[PDB]
């Protein structure tokens, strides 16, 4: 079937690289003219399923014109000549049909110590052998661009590379849009949260959470897939099955509730929190018993000292709700206090939010300072968490009616969204 | 035999995400349908014996469903051509009895320089070859899952693991139930306090437990298996067996007696330890004179300070025994010393459970702070360990006769139960 870039998702600067290379295709003249010379070898860099296959096919859609498809792992396995006489057929099916493109899939598989070493000659041969002018453009995706032999990166060849970026919440909005053409959503369903809660998440990631959340509601033989099915499914994928195997006793349960309703208290109340998504305190894969999502809102490409300072805080409001209610301190915060320590010594090591330390970079070389330095660093590091453990225990004992309330539901259903938590602490 | 989940132990995690596939077995349409696809392969991981061709089995007999069972360690040594043959023939055999499953046990010994190259990737092709709508699910086990080739890891074969984790107290009590069918058990046989006393225990652990305490029996020429067998068997195993043969002059069983009974008392008397099962003054395996086995009632999670205060004492309980008995300490409890020097740093270094250290986690990189702060972690650590052992000296002295009672005893008796242990505690 025919495909455009509006058929591929979240990568817009790839796109707009590969504009140009579109309009060399529809018209080569208006290159050939003036000695803009165009690169024989494109070569797109990105993991599986960011669509460096869907791409490829888009350009020469989007210039209507021929695509052939080949992988790089058929030529793996062939017998001596055959991968050889494969690529010079390649070629000469693309001068004929030209202007065209010729994408050569996990080129990796062959740009890499016996065979392969004709086919991936002839490739070297055929690349030097086609004239760039006759609008001709060789792709090739790869994940692996160490893995590849020094050659084909060589001038003449695949001697550009076009950067396929990670999308970001409205690149993978698309890309979820896009892979929910062919499928049954129920109306509860709203990919702009779950775009914002994959984070991080590629093409490959989001075509397998959409499938995911298929899986989940062909169990209960449903015929559509709901905003319960991709919210569990996001949670099955990055944190695991819901382990409702495992015997927790009650005394454990409320530490537990306690623990999590103070990430979520602190959370909330400090000002630059992103806002709670939901509270769970049931156990998720490997040792999580429990955990607080947070919903985005942004896109941001910087951090203030103040909002490190508030997530500082919260990431100490498990803690803090476990000393002020109960005295007795568990091991269950180790985490906490490691990403918090971390944070800390960042901001007073590299992002120079210390005053005493002043706009220095102490580290990096590794450690490369005085004994005197590295007490002084502690002690600001110290100072810093501290601060916000003691400002974590305030909100709490300010809080405490509706932080009981909190761990009063959670302890009853479990779950609890962050609609209900942000009005449970609204008077 | 046809085999269900209620034949398998301990693995109820996997067995519910395996219920999908169960599902998916009975009724292929209702995924078909709406387009949730299911993996073509999938991979179970764990140690030997964790029953993961039992569960494979359990899968098919679930849903009532064909099971070819094969073996990864029977294609090696084939000769050439003959590996690639069994493969495609395999897979010709569950095209036609599906919807079914195809297990491939110790697949690791084939997904690994030579004619094990066209039997993986014969497998590889059989993969990409079957129609996973017609009900068809590979599976395959493996306690080795880096060995294994990263081509089988790639979407469209064995690109999804069911995780089979170690099973909890209840799960080790049903797998030994059920290794237990067709064995004679005396009545006294408690399969609960044996689960609880094999933390850390796989199935293949249990059943060799089970052998173990049939061994036992056997050796006497009993035709019943009794806790005796079974609770000799454990400390065997773990342990190794009892070294009735070396000979300890009468002080040094003193000494060794005196040290026992100390850590006894002092978990006994401590808020927080784990109930005493029993202790000994019989050598065991490896150079170990002594030892007190406690028996568990839990499955906790968390661990809080003043558990960890508690457990620190009861280790420097054999320690304190000695000084205030006889003054003059021995090497013996060096071990005990390094145990509870670790569990300090750890509460001072990582849990935050220091209160001039703050919740601040320092170490870890390696470490990566001032000579100022490491000095007062040190002072942490040894205020910590000297309260908990001052502590323990103070349980002796107020214990100090019925400490000499269980001393008397265990040197003419050499072993003490521990309900007899809390009959003499009080008073
Ligand atoms: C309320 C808390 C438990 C919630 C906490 C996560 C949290 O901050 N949510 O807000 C959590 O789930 N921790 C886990 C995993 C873990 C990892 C490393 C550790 C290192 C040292 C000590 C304990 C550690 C525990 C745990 O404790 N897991 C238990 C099962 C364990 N590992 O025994
Ligand atoms: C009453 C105690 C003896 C009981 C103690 C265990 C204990 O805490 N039970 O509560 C014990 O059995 N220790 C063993 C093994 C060991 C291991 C490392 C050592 C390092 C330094 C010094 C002595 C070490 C001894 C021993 O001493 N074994 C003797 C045979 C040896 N190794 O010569
Ligand atoms: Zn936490
Ligand atoms: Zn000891």
């Amino acid at each position: 079937k025919r495909v455009t870039f509006k058929d591929v998702g979240g990568a817009e600067e790839a796109i707009e690289e590969l504009k140009e290379v579109v309009e060399f295709l529809k018209d080569p003249s208006k290159f050939n003219r003036i000695g803009a010379r165009m690169p024989k070898g494109i070569l797109l860099v990105g993991p599986p399923g960011t669509g460096a296959t869907l791409l490829a096919r888009a350009v020469a859609g989007e210039a209507n014109v021929p695509f052939f498809h080949i992988s790089g792992s058929d030529f793996v396995e062939l017998f001596v000549g055959v991968g050889a006489a494969r690529v010079r057929d390649l070629f000469a099916q693309a001068k004929a049909h030209a202007p065209c493109i010729v994408f050569i899939d996990e080129i990796d598989a062959v740009g890499r110590h016996d065979e392969r070493e004709q086919t991936l000659n002839q490739l070297l041969v055929e690349m030097d052998g086609f004239d760039s002018k006759e609008g001709i453009i060789v792709m090739a995706a790869t994940n692996r661009p160490d893995i590849l032999d020094p050659a084909l990166l060589r001038p003449g060849r695949f001697d550009k590379k076009i950067v396929v970026d990670p999308p970001d919440m409205l690149g993978r909005k698309k890309i979820l849009e896009i892979h929910t053409r062919n499928k049954p959503l129920a109306e509860d369903v709203n990919l702009e949260i779950i775009a914002k809660r994959t984070p991080g998440f590629v093409g490959a990631d989001l075509e397998n959470l959409v499938n995911e959340a298929a899986l989940l509601a062909a169990r209960e033989g449903r015929d559509k897939i709901t905003m319960k099915d991709f919210e569990e499914a996001i949670d099955r994928v990055i944190a695991g099955p819901a382990r409702k195997s495992l015997l927790i006793s009650p005394a454990e349960k409320r530490i537990i509730a306690y623990h999590e309703a103070g990430h979520a208290v602190v959370s909330t109340v400090v000002p630059n929190g992103e806002p709670v998504h939901r509270i769970s305190i049931i156990p998720r894969g490997y040792k999580a018993l429990g955990y607080t999502l947070h919903l985005p809102e942004e896109d941001k490409y910087l951090v203030s000292r103040n909002e490190l300072l508030d997530k500082l805080t919260a990431l100490l409001g498990g803690r803090a709700a476990e000393e002020v209610v109960f005295g007795d301190v568990t091991s269950g915060a180790a985490n906490d206090i490691e990403r918090a320590t971390e944070i800390a010594r960042n901001m007073v090591c590299q992002l120079g939010m210390s005053e005493e330390l002043g706009p220095l970079a102490w580290g990096k070389r590794l450690r490369n300072y005085s004994e005197e330095v590295a007490s002084k660093i502690d002690e600001e590091v110290k100072k810093i968490v501290t601060n916000c453990y003691e400002r974590a225990k305030e909100i709490i004992r300010k809080y405490r009616k509706q932080l009981d309330n909190i761990v009063e539901i959670l302890l009853e259903k479990e779950t609890i969204e962050g609609d209900e938590l942000r009005r449970i602490l609204s008077e």
